[PDB]
């Protein structure tokens, strides 16, 4: 049983899918269109021989996050994997950064990770097994201007991830944080557009520029690729891979 | 020297912050103190530094857990001192427990002061520093902003958050005469640590984290802050300066 | 696929050689049964990598005997403990010769073909000592940090050409529990198998965009 | 200040090294310069620093590409100046080229100077510093000791090794009144970079501040590291890169 937050879109959907395909029962979560979401839940459950549940908890609130985990154990019988992926973005200079936006990014991008982890650990320890996979970002290791809340939160996730690993040292549980580079999800398309209109160029020229500025390989990372990474971390080969970061950024953090 | 400059140091009524405010005052910087404790002892410290170093020293008891109070502290510093060259975001609290036993109220509190206050203070200071063409933002993080320790999930997450926030601050101000850096201390024997010293007694703990087996002093951190505030550090920005007796090398 | 695991005669290199076998890759052993147990062309080249010529050779020696080169695993390396002042200049150059220079030679001989093919997976076996240090191991830690940095440059030089380069930084393996207690929080050694799977994973097409980085398999070593 | 202390600065006949030796001299420390160049030009610099700062200044043209010469520089320093409090391993060289087009000659050269010299120089100084109860090894690494660039494999490789070596040096000396740290600078407009400028937009790619780092600033940094306020700063890197590594 694997619970993946914000798994109704982009990266989360990729990791949810890739885990289903490994025989794990999935608990979807996130927003968007209800009809399309049910179509995703049913599809995955019938495309792979596994139980797929949907819990639309709003992770911007601790209780709701812990609630998602307790109810996930109550309806699935157990929780093996917790992929804390749900996240949002907002760009502006520090002095123009709305407090409300700062609060929202910290509550979802960082605090949800704490609440989910805190509710999951008790079940994982008692069962002698556990896999906590936090979706941080290259921005959990380096920074970019105008993304203070995001960079702070992502760095927070990396830090919290390490603590989780140390508290669970050898108990059959491991906590890690994938740190993706650009992934052309809706979260990045909004920026591509912003860049496209900023320099009066077309949607595809801005995409290439935004990509070359940070990504050496000049190629976007994929949810499927990220799913493959999440699956590996879930594997037995990664039994001793804990409290670390795994960068899938095509050279972003190398230079 | 820092004559003619104004430094605001949060949580400077004691510990690390007091050593930093003192070191800066000894360089001729005007100072704005902040923090809690005994009001009489705070006034003695405030008047004492002003007299000993011949600088102007004000006190502002803003409760840093409140965003608007943090921004108010910076703005009133500018209104009363005339400018703000150095912002030292040092105030912070701790709490130990397993992630599962970690009180939510404790999580929110650590984050609000240890991380959010750095944001609020920095946001308030930036506009003034950009206009001034000069600026030095010094965030007191910790070795825990680079590595972790069990039972300190909130603290480590916040500290790491500060490190990241510092890098973003540096990038948004790069080339404008402003730098942003995070000093990351190792063990420093102050009230925040003597409390953990006594705790372990009911059950020389440097061997664990600090390879040199020596404590870092408020004075040494004050000297590091004075260095980052100097002109030789004009191109030192968006980075961490570890003062941890080897903590992070191994 | 064709993978050249150096120092794969024993320990970690063996584990990596083994795992790449199970995935259907033609192993090109090295160092000082599997061909049948896995159904692959397993060769042996005892070329001593402590010589840039031997290394640059061991590579091309596979481009002709295997006809192809897809995966290069620079694993071979030695260790010597001694204070910096008491550290033999002989050993220093030895540790740097193999542990670091061999990677640059092997990599220098591999890239030309990988770029031609349009596919490559350079996997260097560094160490936690490529990110952190320990007293009395100045040559190892230095070389390892060196590998780490070299790995990053190899990645930037091959970014977007279908070739990646990463560094696995293993923690305590087995080639006592008080030794673990001090560096490994999990208190459980890392196995060549796990390293094999990791190397396997890094070779996966899922790690296509994973380049110029390090994968710490240390049971928590670097986390604290 | 640094009155009574002796500081050896490798490759200090010009550029960064000279700026560091000059800042240390200004604090009152006796200086041992090292490097190549014109005999009269070097003497002018040597005699000038000594006269201007009121300290003793020796010049040793030892070739640091040789392990014994490097160790000889240090012993000669202790022989002439009577002690060694500060060692700044700064001499270095550069060569750009693809890993495949990279001359093995250049690879081993860059490694012996940029990396082995730090080792040799440090081994020679430690016995003296441990006996003294005080020491400061200041290695001049680079932003490339933490991150990398294309076509500088040997350079990046060497710098990272220095960074790692610095950490071991610190652990092996922890608590003995000795610290070892590595300054990692970004672009400094000197010959090492002027040869690449030919081969305000060169900064634009790596240095956010769009301003070069100066030898004076690196010297001020070496001075801070040698001060007592830095007694507990050891085994770490100090980046002076205008934001290079922040992003
Ligand atoms: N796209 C990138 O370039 C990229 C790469 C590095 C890391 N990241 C991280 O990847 C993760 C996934 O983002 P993505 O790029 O797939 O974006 P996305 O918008 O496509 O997906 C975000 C998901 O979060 C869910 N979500 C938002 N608010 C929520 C709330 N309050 N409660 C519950 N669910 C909520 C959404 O419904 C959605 O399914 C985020 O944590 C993001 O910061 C993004
Ligand atoms: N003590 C150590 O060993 C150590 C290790 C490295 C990093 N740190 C960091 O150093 C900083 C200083 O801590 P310290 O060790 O001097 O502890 P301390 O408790 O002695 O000092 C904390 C200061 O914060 C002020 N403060 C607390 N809450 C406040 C609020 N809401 N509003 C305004 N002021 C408030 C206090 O009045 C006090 O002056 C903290 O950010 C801490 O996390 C400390
Ligand atoms: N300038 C930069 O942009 C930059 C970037 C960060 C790091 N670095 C590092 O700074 C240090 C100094 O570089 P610089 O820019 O001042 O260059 P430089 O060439 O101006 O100075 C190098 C000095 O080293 C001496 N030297 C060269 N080979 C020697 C040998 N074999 N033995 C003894 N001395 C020798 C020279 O005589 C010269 O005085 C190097 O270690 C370099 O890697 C420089
Ligand atoms: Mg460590
Ligand atoms: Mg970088």
């Amino acid at each position: 049983v694997a619970v993946v937050t914000g798994s109704t879109s982009g990266i989360g959907l990729g990791i949810a899918t890739a885990l289903a395909a490994q025989g794990a029962d999935i608990v979807l979560n996130g927003f968007g269109d209800a009809a399309e979401i049910e179509k995703v839940r049913a599809g995955l459950a019938a495309q792979h021989g596994v139980k797929v549940l949907y819990d639309g908890a709003d992770l911007s609130k601790g209780e709701a996050v812990r609630g998602l985990v307790d109810n996930a154990v109550r309806q699935m019988g157990r929780i093996d994997i917790l992929v804390n992926n749900a996240g949002i973005q907002h760009t502006a200079l520090i002095e123009d950064f709305p407090t409300e936006k700062w609060d929202a990014i910290l509550a979802l991008n960082l605090s949800a990770v704490f609440h989910g982890t805190a509710a999951a650990l008790p079940h994982m320890k008692k069962q002698g097994f556990g896999r906590i996979i936090n979706i941080a970002s290259a921005h959990g290791l380096v920074a970019s201007a105008n993304k203070s809340a995001y960079v702070a939160a992502k760095h927070g996730v990396v830090g919290f991830t390490k603590v989780t690993a140390l508290e669970t040292a050898g108990q059959g549980i491991t906590a890690n944080a994938i740190c993706p580079g650009w992934v052309r999800s809706p979260l990045v398309e909004k920026q591509i557009s912003a860049l496209a209109e900023k320099n009066g160029v077309d949607q595809e020229t801005a995409a290439r520029e935004l990509l070359s500025e940070k990504q050496p390989s000049l190629q976007f990372v994929t949810p499927e690729q990220l799913g493959g990474t999440a699956v590996f971390l879930a594997s037995d080969a990664a039994a001793q891979i804990t409290g670390t970061t795994v960068s899938v950024d095509g050279g972003w953090t190398a230079r």
